[PDB]
C-alpha cells in the first residue's frame, strides 16, 4: 500500500529531503537524506557537534564489519560494514544494506538539517570506495521482490527555514501523488541519473544555445541538491534573460549570484514579473522531447534566495526542479518520468507544467 509512504519525506528548505529509516538491531531510528545524486549509505556513526543521533554498530548485533575503510574528500570518511535496513515508511522489508559508518566528517553534515546520514539512491558506479560496494536501492531490490523503481514528490514548503514535505514511493507510481501525463526521459548511462537536455526557454525564449551546453559536461537529476545548477555559459545566459524578464524592479547581482536574499512583505511577492523556465527533456523517441516548466515560486526559494547557480559540473536539476513534479526514476526501464505534482505551488495565472510531445529536424 502506497498510501503508507505518503508524506515519508521531511526536511529544511535547503537542507534537502529526508526518509525515517531504521539501522540495525534493535532498530536504531535515523532521519536519512535521500539523495538520487550519489550512491553510498552512508550514516553518522560517531559524534558530531551537529549530530543528536549516530548509528551505533556495536550496539546492534546483526552489525557485520567488512574490515574496509572509506574516504571521501570533495570531506567525510568511515568504515564498511553490513546491517539490517528498514524504512517503516517504506515497503514493509527489511535487508541487509552496505553502510558506511562516519567516524570523521569536515561540512558534510549540516547544522539543524536534522538527518543523520545520506541515502545514495544512484548507481553502483559512482559509489565509494568504488563500484564494487552495492548500493542500497540495488540490495533492497534483490533481496525482495521490490520493483526496481522509485518515485519522489518534492513538495517544498508553500524564524526557522520552512518545513518542506515530500513522498518517497519504492517500488512504484502512486497516481494521485500528480495530475496529466508522465513524461519519460531516458537514463543515458546508469551512473548518476544521467539525462540529456536538448533545449531551454525562459518565458518561451529560446536561449537558442547548441544543446551540447546543457549536458556540458552531463545532466543529472539530483534530489540532494537545492538548485538548479546550469553549465557556466547556460547560467549566464539564463540570468540574463532573467534578469530582462524581470526588468521592472532591480536587485543586487548579489542577488543573483545566489548568496543574498530579496524581500517583499508580504504576501506582496511580483510572481508574474518572474519568468516561467522550460527544460525540455530529450523524449524516449530520437526526435522528440517534453518539456518541464517551473515557476518562479520554486526557482525564488525562501524573503527569497535566487535557486539557480553556476555549476562546473554540469546542469543538476536539483530539489527546485524536482519540487515541481513527481519524479519517476525507473531505473527497471532505464528511464526517468516527470509528471505535474499533486503538490507544486503555483498561482491564478500560471502553473508548473509537463507538456508533449515537441519534435527536432546530439545532445549528449
Ligand atoms: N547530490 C550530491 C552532490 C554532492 C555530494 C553528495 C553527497 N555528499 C555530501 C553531501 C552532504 C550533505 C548534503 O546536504 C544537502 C545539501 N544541500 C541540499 N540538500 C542536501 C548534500 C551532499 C558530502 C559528500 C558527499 C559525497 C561525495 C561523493 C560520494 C558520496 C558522497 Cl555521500 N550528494
Amino acid at each position: 500500500s502506497f498510501v503508507e509512504m505518503v508524506d515519508n519525506l521531511r526536511g529544511k528548505s535547503g537542507q534537502g529531503y529526508y526518509v525515517e529509516m531504521t539501522v540495525g538491531s534493535p532498530p536504531q531510528t535515523l532521519n536519512i537524506l535521500v539523495d538520487t545524486g550519489s550512491s553510498n549509505f552512508a550514516v553518522g556513526a560517531a559524534p558530531h557537534p551537529f549530530l543528536h543521533r549516530y548509528y551505533q554498530r556495536q550496539l546492534s548485533s546483526t552489525y557485520r564489519d567488512l574490515r574496509k575503510g572509506v574516504y571521501v574528500p570533495y570531506k567525510w570518511e568511515g568504515e564498511l560494514g553490513t546491517d539490517l535496513v528498514s524504512i517503516p515508511h517504506g515497503p514493509n522489508v527489511t535487508v541487509r544494506a552496505n553502510i558506511a559508518a562516519i567516524t570523521e566528517s569536515d561540512k558534510f553534515f549540516i547544522n539543524g538539517s536534522n538527518w543523520e546520514g545520506i541515502l545514495g539512491l544512484a548507481y553502483a558506479e559512482i559509489a565509494r570506495p568504488d563500484d564494487s560496494l552495492e548500493p542500497f536501492f540495488d540490495s533492497l531490490v534483490k533481496q525482495t521482490h521490490v520493483p526496481n523503481l522509485f518515485s519522489l514528490q518534492l513538495c517544498g514548503a508553500g524564524e526557522v527555514l520552512a518545513s518542506v514535505g515530500g513522498s518517497m514511493i519504492i517500488g512504484g507510481i502512486d497516481h494521485s501523488l500528480y495530475t496529466g501525463s508522465l513524461w519519460y526521459t531516458p537514463i543515458r548511462r546508469e551512473w548518476y541519473y544521467e539525462v540529456i537536455i536538448v533545449r531551454v526557454e525562459i518565458n518561451g525564449q529560446d536561449l537558442k544555445m547548441d544543446c551540447k551546453e546543457y549536458n556540458y559536461d552531463k545532466s543529472i537529476v539530483d534530489s540532494g541538491t537545492t538548485n538548479l545548477r546550469l553549465p557556466k555559459k547556460v547560467f549566464e545566459a539564463a540570468v540574463k534573460s532573467i534578469k530582462a524578464a524581470s526588468s521592472t524592479e532591480k536587485f543586487p547581482d548579489g542577488f543573483w549570484l545566489g548568496e543574498q536574499l530579496v524581500c517583499w512583505q508580504a504576501g506582496t511577492t511580483p510572481w508574474n514579473i518572474f519568468p516561467v523556465i522550460s527544460l525540455y527533456l530529450m523524449g524516449e523517441v530520437t526526435n522528440q522531447s517534453f518539456r518541464i516548466t517551473i515557476l518562479p515560486q520554486q526557482y525564488l526559494r525562501p524573503c527569497y534566495k535566487f535557486a539557480i547557480s553556476q555549476s562546473s559540473t554540469g546542469t543538476v536539476m536539483g530539489a527546485v526542479i524536482m519540487e515541481g513534479f513527481y519524479v519517476v526514476f525507473d531505473r527497471a526501464r532505464k528511464r526517468i518520468g516527470f509528471a505535474v505534482s499533486a503538490c507544486h505551488v503555483h498561482d491564478e495565472f500560471r502553473t508548473a507544467a509537463v507538456e508533449g510531445p515537441f519534435v527536432t529536424l546530439d545532445c549528449g
